[PDB]
């Protein structure tokens, strides 16, 4: 019967709450010992990215029946912990994919054209026409690996400027991808075809550094890159050398390993186009969320 | 009419198939205006990009310059009224170009719905705000065409599958015509407030001229964001700048400017526009297309 929302949030998400009928408090940016004190009298906590919710958290909140997290995924919350207090844990599967999808096919034009560098370029006081040549979209191929929701909503997307989307997803069946236009191939005969590779996978053992020395190898020379799903699906420390061999001619990232990255090797790299984790940067998303969220809390109260 | 000089950075298949065709070649580069007359004066042909300028004083020096072609579309580096007088042909490749124009024209709309640029600089520095960067989905907005030739309906197909409505204004195109790809044609008096993003791609005339001027831009949406990928003026420089400032307008992608390069370093500068060196063309596969329709077109005459 009484909810904490501990991150920024959009407002329409404490409003469905108590329009629901049960206690809210919108606080933010709270310390961990301040989270705890604030929690021990809490059925209900919701979170963005911000709120980490570690071991001792769930441990030291004897009331908290479920977590809640307006987002894709629950990379914040310790799902160990979590299952042996019994707690259930929220999740907002849908309102998000398509703000996600859109990022990435801005990646994708970015890196063929430098767009970014070109500003930057142009905002320094530059006129460098005499060599930011780029790449027409139209006949090239494109790999997803990652036939989600995020994954088709970017083959569908790209599809529209010519691109052929060529993908692997091991959960799909090649008659389901298919159906959006994305021919499945096994994973060594989908690199050397691919000009432009993007990911859209959870972060997984199966997925770690899925992109590493070894497929960065059997790669296109100049294939271009997008990580736009989890940090690490691509292996940083390996794309960094294949941009300096130039076997990889640009990368696009809105996701690292560290967030935010200590290791700014990458970003400051002069082909790596990059965003502070926008994916989910949109009022109409966070209130998509926000909502969806707020539903199941409701939901489940009868 | 058998001797040519290509006088820019061009696609080598150009040189080969005018050789192919059987004529002499000069490939040359960064030339200065005497070295130029100098070369030019055995050179019945001319092949130039947008770097060579065909000036007035170099036309007449030429005595033996009976033809120039330009390896893109238009031709706003070679003086016309200079050409028709001494009785030189001007050509140029006004096809291949339509679909690299049409891409870098998408970049820009969701460069700017998601300030990818602006982020890139940003993390550049060092920097991660998440909390600052909040852009738009597409999904369900509305983008405004306002010229629906060749590019015009590629850039309407394109953003159509982001799921955007394209409403667009063309007088030349029937509203029968432009339907059949989806975009919904209105007049412009009731296209502005509709509009959540707007892209130009008409020619340069006097009636398009400041097409968006202080009076439009005040008609349009709070936050409307706009993208010039055409001719440099379409847009008013001025008129944007003040829409930008005031917030009328929420940011703004610019691949052309009045004066190239320009010295008004106004809007280049402003936090919230886009810039690019007028790379509509820049892709090795249009220079490619381009320096072989204006090699054929070379040939053609030869027989
Ligand atoms: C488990 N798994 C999946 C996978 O999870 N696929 C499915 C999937 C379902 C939902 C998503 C999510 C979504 O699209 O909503 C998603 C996308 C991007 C980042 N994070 C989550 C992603 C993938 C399709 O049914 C499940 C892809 C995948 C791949 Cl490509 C490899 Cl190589 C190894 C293991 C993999
Ligand atoms: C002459 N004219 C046209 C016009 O020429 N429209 C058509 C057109 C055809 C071809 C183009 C060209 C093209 O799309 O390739 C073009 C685009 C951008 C820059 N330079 C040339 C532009 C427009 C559509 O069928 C012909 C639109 C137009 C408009 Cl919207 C105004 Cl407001 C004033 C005069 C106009």
């Amino acid at each position: 019967r009484k909810v904490l929302i501990s991150d920024s949030l959009d407002p329409c998400c404490r409003k469905i709450l108590q329009d629901g009928g049960l206690q809210v408090v919108e606080k933010q940016n709270l310390s961990k010992e301040e989270l705890i004190a604030e929690l021990q009298d809490c059925e209900g906590l919701i979170v963005r990215s911000a709120t980490k919710v570690t071991a001792d958290v769930i441990n030291a909140a004897e009331k908290l029946q479920v977590v809640g997290r307006a987002g894709t995924g629950v990379d914040n919350v310790d799902l160990e912990a979590a299952t042996r207090k019994g707690i259930l844990v929220m999740n907002t599967p849908n309102g998000n994919s398509l703000s996600a999808a859109e990022l990435t096919c801005g990646m994708i034009m970015c890196l063929a054209r430098q767009i970014p560098q070109a500003t930057a370029s142009m905002k320094d006081g530059k006129w460098e026409r005499k060599k930011f040549m780029g790449t027409e979209l139209n006949g090239k191929t494109l790999g997803i690996l990652g036939l989600g929701r995020i994954g088709r909503e970017v083959a569908t997307r790209m599809q529209s400027f010519g691109m052929k989307t060529i993908g692997y997803d091991p959960i799909i069946s090649p008659e389901v991808s298919a159906s959006f236009g994305v021919q499945q191939l096994p994973l060594e005969e989908i690199w050397p075809l691919c000009d432009f590779i993007t990911v859209h996978t959870p972060l997984l053992p199966s997925t770690t550094g899925l992109l590493n020395d070894n497929t960065f190898a059997q790669c296109k020379k100049g294939v271009r890159v997008v990580n736009c799903a989890r940090g690490g699906i691509v292996d940083e420390g390996a794309l960094l050398r294949a941009l300096q061999s130039g076997q990889c001619a640009g990368a696009a990232l809105d996701v690292f390993t560290e967030e935010p990255p200590r290791d700014r090797a990458l970003v400051d790299h002069e082909n790596v186009i990059s965003c502070p984790h926008l994916g989910a940067s949109t009022k109409e998303a966070q209130s998509r969320c926000g909502e969806e969220i707020a539903v199941q809390f409701v939901d489940m109260v009868k």
